[PDB]
């Protein structure tokens, strides 16, 4: 009972704290493989392997962090409150996620049409939106137990 406030607490944290890491990687592996294809462009510079090192070694880094992170909070089932705000995550991460591991495939094989072809911002944008209104749903998720 009572002392039961306690578990909800520290899962709605451990929940959130978990979307803004996988959040965070996600555009940080947007940024390594924007790094990365701006190299790949017409340029020299580090002339080694053929699309493929540093910097696109982090982003296939960066996403499998971001994925590791959510895997979490797919897990854990969450709360009849939570129950929607969640889906709506899940759903607009399935697709970022989906985009990001393609442009990886793309920028392995020097598939640079495809790279710059895929409309990732949207995709992002989404994730975004969705994840503010369950930021929303859960800062809140509190703001009724006095």
């Amino acid at each position: 009972m009572n002392q039961q406030g306690f578990v909800i607490s520290n899962e709605l944290r451990q929940q959130q704290s978990e979307l803004t890491s996988t959040w965070d990687l996600m555009l940080q592996t947007r940024i390594n493989l924007a790094r990365s294809a701006a190299r790949m462009m017409m340029d020299a510079s580090n002339q080694q392997s053929s699309a493929k090192t540093d910097l696109l070694q982090n982003a296939k880094t960066t996403l499998a962090q971001a994925a590791a992170h959510y895997a979490n909070f797919k897990n854990m089932t969450p709360l009849p409150a939570m129950a929607e705000a969640s889906a709506n995550v899940d759903e607009k991460y399935q697709r970022y996620q989906a985009a990001l591991a393609e442009l990886i495939q793309f920028l392995d094989n020097g598939n640079m049409d495809a790279y710059f072809a895929q409309p990732t911002q949207g995709m992002q944008n989404a994730l975004g939106e969705a994840l503010g209104n369950y930021a929303r749903v859960s800062e809140n998720l509190y703001r009724q137990t006095f």
